[PDB]
């Protein structure tokens, strides 16, 4: 019954192949884990010192308290805070990598990289207060890179990738509650300190710390998007395809997987240089395809087709046609290294801090990026030769995907309706009800949830109710693989008001047709683009973000990064749905803070709801409450 | 049977009182936790994403692997690395607090603080390369504080509080393995990143990262000692007392508990100013007593008597005579806040990131330290008045404690035997066998181990075999409470060779008697002082630390900080005993790295041994192996 595992037909087909070949998958490893520990599920477990492990029974008799005296409240809040810090750290590593790449590029130390988007460079400099008039671009960029690195530590200003990206009224609310981060890595360390044994032991205090660390995560996301746009170009609308059918038996199929475009962008360019070398090996060329966020990055900037996402990543290998999987860090199931020996795929790690036993490691240095890419791609070509004559099973399943909707691109599209007030047509249509509100789908797939089922079920209900839907990360991946990024599906999916707006925008952009049903805003760091759009709307309207009819949904969340993103969505003022249970239910006081009393602090709040049709109703209620608060019909 | 819980008679007496009063203790909460989870005990549990909790059976059938494919090796190494990062973070917060205090002091923003040890200031400046000739002390100190803060982040130098405190040959070995930290908070964040889902998944790679983060912990320890010595004075030999009998029914009894002398040092000075105000309230005065590291800090610098330590901290309250417990952060059982309502004690938190529900919070700002201290101490005086006429039960049990053996003080003591080559008399007596080697006892008490039993059992065996024993933290606390810091016990405890050396040193220092059986080197950050001594010996001999007959023992370890300290002891080259099981036994490959193959990387290694007489034999074998490698009899 493969539809219980994934709603993606291509994934189902590969699940059948894996089963008859005896190749264990993530779903099999989940089945082998059941029943999962109920202490961990509820958050009522602590291993923060060597007197543990400690646990607390959700109900009944002892144990009721940790050995040191830590209550359920404390234990739950500490575990949650550590997850937020871990998510922030992954974003810290990604953004910091980009900042070092930009610095090296403009210092002449990494000639494969350059300032591709000078307009974005200057507009970031202006946002930060860095002077541009009379300055060389390379010096402006050096100052931007230095400012990015400075936000990792304490200094005489707070984290500018928070305070310069949200409207002053939001910054004021956050400052009044002590929530503005002092430095990105500073906050990560402070979380790890305060949550260590015998430190912070007040749930509200712990959770305020977590909100602040989530803003350090936001800063890392925003910095990552900013720097990748400078280096690799700001996305604009592009047309491509998704799902396993984008693999080609007669090509060298190379997946880029992980997160940082410092790696994947060069793989894309260098692969085009090597087309004749691939052809000498009997291939048609090198077919680069994307998995997870780094796939999203190259999809957004270059139209590289997306192979698959998140929980189903192993299935690309099961086709037998995946010659190489080129990795950097984050969200890579380490099972890929063992599956590769069964499928023939060459799995290649590239980052010193992210190795997998059994995978080939090829260090990738920005200073030698082109040469390191050629070494990697020659391993892929060799692998293609080894499967000469071997049958492959690529499901002939793909969707059309229109993407590339950076905030700059959205504003440009709207400007065709109103050149000097581009946000006004969007606002006008919220007011007249053609657009009920906005929902951002974000985050991962999670083996506990049939793959994509929550994203598609919720998105369908919202689209029929005229909600403008935007998406990032593997939420965008779920939606694209089910046709939600194909404008041919607007009539089927969209309410009449939303269809009218998507059509009016599309026709004014010369498309002869509408924008797609869902706007793909990019990778998970590119949730920052949604922040830029929402902050721009708030500024245009003269209200704070917690008055806008905008919600978020991490409908199938998995990674610590998704916990961090959901927490900063709450902190900036949004009603934020999570469609899997975070480890909080073991403390009613913590649950009540996160789902209710945080409204009084930031105006946002979590909506924890595992049933997707119920979650859609709750999301619509949250949007409609925001509409009523603005005096609008709903 | 209270001797099964603690070997300290005073603690036993208070356990009996707590039992008849119905006051739950840490031992009761431990009993209620049994049997503890065997997945957590072995390290075979992961909660690093929302697909978890995952576990692996140590033996038998499925589950054998985490849902994402993470092996036992990976899961164990990731959990260990996060513990190291958490320990480093606690040390980051402590050192950073001191650096900000020093900066404020010399900028005129915190007049309660000053440069007390100008010699230490100048010798730190010289060690770091900061010019002193022709400079004002306040400017030198500003540069030292700036250098301390700079070591938290990446810059054009590595962490100087690693590279300037170990000999070049050690730094070279560590650099060859990529182990020198780039920045303290940078490494903490990198650990949290690499251990997040879908990142590093190679045990050896993960553990190398952990070794590097442990050096970030060492830098925080060393920075903490350096800055506290500048601000509050370098310790020199002092005589005081320990155990609950240091409480006085007729005084206002105030415990300082937690970690940072920025708080406790001012409590000590201000309490003396308030003696007439305490007397107006009917007390004899304010009797400041120490718990845990901040108690050690004021013991070492001012001879403030130590009340108790670590696992037995609640027992101070059970006397009924503890009027106030003044907290900052780390190692404070949060049970103290509920026990206070039973005992009448006023528990006061002071740090924004370390609150306890039910405790009174009085913010403590360096800028207002004296005034904030008076507010705190007036709460203590009010509490004393409330117990007028109430019987108290203070066990009449105390030991004499000689302490204050900073490395500077040890060198000075030795200089009375050899003025211009002070380390030579120590080396001479190692060579002639009067001193077999050196053992550092460090770390906590742990409820799993009858309190102090491992420290005292191991120390007795080593002292009889002529080992020079030094101690810090609650290891020093255990030893002092059992008489190991009283020179009157030298004849009973020490082998003839060690007694001869302690006597020769003591007589040359005018004592008419020996140094104490164990030298108290201070708080847990002051494990850095032992590093300074051992590095000085290595430099004097022209060999690396992994050739010296020096070992460490975290005999009853508890906190993540103790895991970090033990890991850096290994990383700098020492055989390092741990007397409780860290969560590693679920992976034989990880255990083998930590106990054996790390020898080939750093020359140090863990000795995991829960039986203390066996651990003593293993420690002596390690010392004697080092002696043999130097060509010495043993
Ligand atoms: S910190 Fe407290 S609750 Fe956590 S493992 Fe240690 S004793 Fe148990
Ligand atoms: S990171 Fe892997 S092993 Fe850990 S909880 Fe998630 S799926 Fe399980
Ligand atoms: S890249 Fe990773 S953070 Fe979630 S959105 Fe996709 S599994
Ligand atoms: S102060 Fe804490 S780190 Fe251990 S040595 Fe004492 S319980
Ligand atoms: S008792 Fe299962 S997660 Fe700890
Ligand atoms: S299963 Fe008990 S510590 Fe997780
Ligand atoms: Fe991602
Ligand atoms: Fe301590
Ligand atoms: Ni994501
Ligand atoms: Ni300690």
């Amino acid at each position: 019954r493969q539809n219980l595992k994934s709603t993606d037909r291509a994934v189902q087909q590969m699940l059948d192949k894996a089963k008859r070949e005896g190749i264990q998958t993530v779903w099999d490893r989940y089945e082998a884990m059941k029943p999962q520990c109920g202490f961990g599920e509820t958050g009522l477990c602590c291993r923060h010192c060597l007197q543990g492990p400690c646990r607390i029974n959700p109900f009944g008799d002892e144990p009721k308290v940790g050995i040191c005296g830590a209550t359920a409240e404390v234990i739950v809040a500490r575990g949650l805070d550590r997850s937020i810090a871990a998510g922030a750290a992954g974003h810290s590593g990604h953004a910091k990598h980009l900042a070092h790449t930009l610095k090296k590029a403009v210092q002449g130390k990494a000639a494969s990289y350059m300032i591709k988007d000078r307009t974005k460079l200057h507009s970031i400099a202006k946002r930060l207060g860095i002077p541009t008039e009379g300055q060389k671009d390379e010096d402006i960029a050096l100052e931007v890179a230095k400012a990015a690195l400075a936000d990792f530590h304490e200094k005489d200003t707070p984290v500018l990738w928070v305070t310069t990206v949200l409207p002053p009224s939001r910054v004021k609310v956050l400052s009044a509650h002590g929530l503005i981060p002092a430095g990105i890595d500073h906050e990560i360390a402070e979380i790890m300190h305060r949550t260590s044994m015998g430190c912070d032991a007040d749930a509200q205090n712990l959770l305020l710390g977590g909100l602040r660390c989530s803003l350090a995560d936001l800063a890392g996301c925003y910095m990552g998007t900013d720097l990748a746009d400078i280096l690799f170009g700001t996305p604009a609308p592009v047309v491509t395809e998704s799902n396993l059918g984008v693999l080609k038996a007669d090509a060298v199929n190379v997946a880029v997987h992980g997160h940082n475009p410092v790696l994947s962008d060069i793989i894309v360019s260098v692969s085009k240089e090597m087309e004749n070398e691939a052809r000498a090996a009997g291939a048609t060329g090198i077919n680069v395809v994307g998995i997870c966020c780094t796939g999203n990055e190259v999809l957004m900037r270059h139209g590289i087709p997306a192979c698959t996402h998140s929980v189903s990543q192993e299935m690309a290998m099961i086709t037998g046609a995946l010659d190489a999987m080129i990795l950097d860090y984050q969200c890579i199931q380490p099972s890929v290294a063992t599956i590769a020996e069964c499928t023939g795929t060459t799995v290649i790690t590239t980052m010193e801090m992210s190795k997998i036993t059994g995978a080939t490691h090829v260090n990738f240095a920005e200073e030698a990026a082109v040469e390191n890419a050629k070494q990697i791609l020659r391993l892929a070509i060799d692998t293609f030769k080894r499967r000469k004559g071997k049958p492959v099973e690529i499901p002939n399943i793909k969707t059309k995907v229109v993407a590339g909707f950076s905030t700059e691109a959205i504003i440009n599209a709207l400007s065709k309706l109103n050149a000097n007030d581009p946000l006004k047509p969007l606002i006008d249509n919220v007011v007249n009800g053609n657009i009920r509100g906005v929902c951002l789908f974000a985050g991962c797939n999670n083996v506990k949830v049939p793959q994509d089922q929550n994203f598609t079920t919720i998105a369908r209900k919202l689209l029929k109710q005229n909600v403008l839907v935007v998406a990032t990360g593997c939420g965008a991946g779920a939606l694209m693989r089910h046709g939600f990024m194909d404008p041919a599906n607007v009539d089927e999916l969209c309410g009449d008001g939303l269809k009218a707006v998507l059509t009016a925008i599309g026709e004014a952009n010369g498309l002869g047709g509408p924008l797609p049903p869902v706007l793909h805003m990019g990778s998970c760091v590119d949730n920052s683009r949604a922040v830029a759009l929402v902050a721009a709307l708030a500024n245009r309207l003269g209200v704070d973000l917690d008055r806008l009819p905008v919600v978020a949904s991490a409908a199938e969340a998995m990674h610590e990064k998704a916990v961090a993103i959901g927490t900063w969505a709450v902190t900036i003022g949004l009603p934020t749905h999570i469609g899997v249970l975070p480890p909080i239910t073991g403390s009613l006081p913590v649950t009540q803070i996160l789902t209710s009393s945080v409204k009084d602090i930031t105006g946002g709040y979590f909506i924890v709801e595992l049933d997707p049709e119920t979650a859609a109703d709750k999301l619509l209620a949250a949007i409609n409450e925001r509409r009523a608060g603005l005096g609008l019909p709903w």
